């Protein structure tokens, strides 16, 4: 009954490592480890995943190529550059996901934690949006060997399209994506009318939101949808991204979250007392995205933290004030009420026919 927390020095080493996120694992760790939750937690050594682990979403084509390219030098661009080491990367954070999932399975724990986890844009042949392997996928296929029905929220900033592509075709597992959704913003997908393909239809759910929506507004519009996706839906098991992209501070500047808004989402979930499976992804305001994480891991331990940021490794980044929590930005909502209940109710209307 005690959440498992997925951790090594190699793999927070590891993680670091990406250009994108600097230091950020590292940043996240040091935090929860300075506040002393690590050990109220059980820590799991994250395995690396096999050719053949990766291979269960992935194709061999795309694997060997992205393998060929990190040991020398398909989606590989701007935003996700063919860089030598980027495999073994892959491979760790893939591996970490499927530990996790594997605690689940196993009933070590209700709740099993990575992190540096949750990188939803891949897809089975080609990276994309920073994501090169998609874990998240990884972590849903593993959970899939147990349990006969997954839910998968992604409360990140941007639309969790990859794993929805992956499960768009299947009943067994539903997607829900909150997400902005505007035209230009990547990437690009996810508004209400995607609902799935096939005998998938209705098992994509997509909430698009505009920017500068605030704690509770999102929560009360979370809560709302995830109500009737679990009366509908009724699962068995949840996987939750909860990429930091969203917090008030990220230099992305467009929702005004504070991590009490996304916990009380957490919190709504982790009352339906099911395997949970818990993701990190977007966040590049480092300090804030470890704040955040930080104030997650101790509302899954049911811990309240002192506002005072403990001395550490990274103390002198959390300047000026040095406080645990975060202050919304001065900044409209751009969210017109009547707008949300619309969207509401085309989900509501869509869950209808999850009658089976
Ligand atoms: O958080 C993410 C990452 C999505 C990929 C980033 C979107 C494209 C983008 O914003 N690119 C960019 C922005 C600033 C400077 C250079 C590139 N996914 O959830
Ligand atoms: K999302
Ligand atoms: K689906
Ligand atoms: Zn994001």
């Amino acid at each position: 009954l005690v959440p498992v927390y997925i951790y090594s020095p190699e793999y927070v080493s590891m993680c670091d490592s990406l250009a994108k996120i600097p230091k950020r694992a590292s940043m996240v760790h040091s935090l929860i480890e300075a506040y002393a939750l690590h050990k109220q937690m059980r820590i799991v050594k994250p395995k690396v995943a096999s050719m053949e682990e990766m291979a269960t979403f992935h194709t061999d084509a795309y694997l060997q190529h992205l393998q060929k390219v990190s040991q020398e030098g398909y989606g590989l661009g701007y935003d996700c550059p063919a860089t030598e080491g980027i495999f073994d990367y892959a491979a760790a954070i893939g591996g970490a996901t499927i530990t996790a999932a594997q605690c689940l399975i196993d009933g070590m724990c209700k709740v099993a934690i990575n992190w540096s986890g949750g990188w939803h844009h891949a897809k089975k042949d080609e990276a994309s949006g920073f994501c090169y392997l998609n874990d998240a996928v990884l972590g849903i296929l593993r959970l899939r060997r147990k349990f006969e029905r997954i839910l998968y929220v992604d409360l990140d900033l941007h639309h969790g399209d990859g794993v929805e592509d992956a499960f768009s075709f299947t009943s067994k597992v539903m997607t829900v994506s909150l997400h902005k959704f505007s035209p230009g913003f990547f990437p690009g997908t996810g508004d209400v009318s995607d609902v799935g393909l096939g005998k998938g239809r209705y098992y994509s759910v997509n909430v698009p939101i505009q920017d500068g929506i605030q704690d509770e507004k999102y929560y009360q519009n979370c809560e709302s949808v995830l109500k009737e996706v679990y009366q509908a839906f009724n699962p068995k098991a949840v996987v939750l991204q909860l990429g930091a992209d969203t917090i008030a501070g990220d230099p992305m500047c467009s929702f005004n979250m504070t991590p009490v808004g996304i916990g009380k989402c957490l919190k709504y979930i982790l009352q339906w007392q099911l395997a949970t499976l818990i993701l990190g992804g977007g966040g590049y305001n480092l300090a804030n995205t470890a704040r955040c994480w930080t104030y997650l891991t101790g509302v899954i331990l049911g811990k309240t933290l002192s506002s005072e940021i403990p001395d550490h490794e990274f103390f002198t980044a959390y300047g000026p004030d040095y406080v645990l929590e975060i202050t919304p930005s001065c900044r409209p909502d751009r969210n017109e009420p009547h707008r949300i209940q619309q969207i509401l109710n085309y989900i509501k209307g869509n869950l209808k026919h999850v009658v089976i």
